[PDB]
């Protein structure tokens, strides 16, 4: 079909690591105030490769990513906040807090792959949105013309 | 101190994953009825552990040392898939990460003797198999002893 690759030239495998770096204007993070939700942001400093990432898609196969297939994100690192670390979207912005539904559609918590300087993310079933960075206290994660591209690289390979 | 080894002979790492496969049954799994949120439960060889270490340093698991505990996959309830002991008296899920000093019922530990254990520290004791629908965990004098195995290696 159209697997979604990795900086490297493999394919993606579901439960791995990987990096969200930016071809755009680094990685992402998990970042709120004080409290406690937190939203999905962009990495601040400049070591921030940001944290790695973990996709899952939704139906159990030879467990590579593809283009367009529906899926759940996660951040499989614990958090100082209680919720889970998979992503949901508000309707806002994504937020860390995602059940899983293998019913029919609505559900804001399956995002897809799709390429353009890369790769990108469609909050999608019958196709919904494709985030950008908010951009102003952190750099949020929504949905405009001007897309965030990311190339997806591994973390210890 | 001594690092966890693991079936193979190998240490634990974190973020690697790993099957806590009993010794005499079946590993440990997310469970519940319909309702959220989950427990950690007993059954097939599981969901895959992962462990972090609350410092980050040599990245292995070592006897004695504080480490929270997590499901790295996607659950169907919205709380975390990190460990927490209840108290009110099994695991949970709503697993926060606490750098303050002691009282703190989500750190977790390891302890050998099959092989090696779990107890919850920040110690009050070792977790025992719950059997409280479906097989929970608690913390008792019949302690459950697993084994951790490594999922593609």
């Amino acid at each position: 079909t159209n697997p979604v690759l990795d900086v490297d030239g493999n394919e993606l495998q579901r439960g791995q690591l990987y990096y969200a770096t930016s071809v755009m204007r680094g990685g992402l993070t998990l970042a709120a105030p004080k409290g406690c939700p937190l939203n999905v942001a962009q990495a601040p400093f400049d070591e921030y490769s940001g944290r790695p990432l973990a996709f899952f898609p939704e139906n159990a196969d030879d467990d590579t990513v593809q283009e367009g297939s529906t899926l759940y994100i996660m951040f499989p690192e614990p958090t100082r906040c209680p919720q889970s670390t998979v992503w949901t979207f508000d309707r806002t912005g994504g937020t860390t807090s995602k059940a899983i539904g293998p019913h029919n559609s609505r559900f804001a918590i399956r995002k897809a792959g799709d390429a353009s300087y890369q790769i990108e993310v469609c909050p999608c079933s019958t196709g919904v949105e494709r985030p950008s960075c908010r951009m102003g206290t952190l750099g949020l994660a929504e949905g405009g013309k001007n897309v965030l591209l990311n190339i997806n690289n591994e973390s210890p390979h």
